[PDB]
């Protein structure tokens, strides 16, 4: 009997992904992740990108782990490390912009956005899968 | 509030799949799907292979909706339609091997295997989505 992930979880490249039902703001995302030991969704792939972008399009828009807050306009994921060039290309065009007004990173349609991180959306969680033999 | 799909099921293009946790024979799978209204799996998108691959890779061998049970040199869906010509892609090198002795078709590595219906692997399911 194999499970990779926890129940309602999504697993995708050895972690496992739960998209929430209902919305949060970006403090209490990142609360409710920490909650069931999980992480405020850090994204590490293109594989891993689109997936999350296509279901956060369907449902509507969605936070990430990644902010500003702590120095501006440098994009930082809730681990620490620092937003890889590599995944420049995923902003929306217009994005970001409001530098110190908007300091947390959603998924808003087909790419990223940054917003007002008082604002209520979806999130996802993120942690390790587990194996099977 | 907004819900793609049943608790435990993931989302995809408008689809939703089930990864079975356990192991039963081709029909046995095709019927554990049709409990709930669904069909096993048929791929009818590249990323959706993608996606299903990977996640087979991790668990094991894994059925997919397709054999040759009827008409026993041509692929068909649980749903009756035939193997699309963009999608012969799939099929690993050496496959589909054994015409006859094995019909039908299962994940495994990379790609697509016609194996033994007898045996015992992992199922996956779809139904379509609802939307927001
Ligand atoms: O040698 S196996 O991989 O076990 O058998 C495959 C083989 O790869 C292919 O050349 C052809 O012979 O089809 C067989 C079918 O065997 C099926 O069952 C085995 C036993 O667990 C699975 O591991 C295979 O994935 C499956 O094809
Ligand atoms: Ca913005
Ligand atoms: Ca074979």
């Amino acid at each position: 009997l194999c499970r990779l992930c926890p129940w309602d979880w999504t697993f995708l490249l050895g972690n496992c992904y739960f998209f929430s039902k209902s919305q949060r703001n970006w403090n209490d995302a990142v609360t409710a992740c920490k909650e069931v030991k999980a992480q405020l969704v850090i994204i590490n792939s293109d594989e891993e990108q689109t997936f999350l972008q296509q279901t956060s399009k369907a449902k509507g828009p969605t936070w990430m782990g990644l902010s500003d807050l702590k120095k501006e306009a440098t994009w930082l994921w809730v681990d620490g490390s620092t937003l890889s060039s590599r995944f420049q290309k995923y902003w929306n065009r217009g994005e970001p912009n409001n530098i110190g007004e908007e300091d947390c990173v959603e998924f808003a349609g087909d790419g990223w956005n940054d917003s007002k991180c008082e604002l209520k959306k979806f999130w996802i969680c993120k942690k390790s899968a587990t194996p099977c033999t």
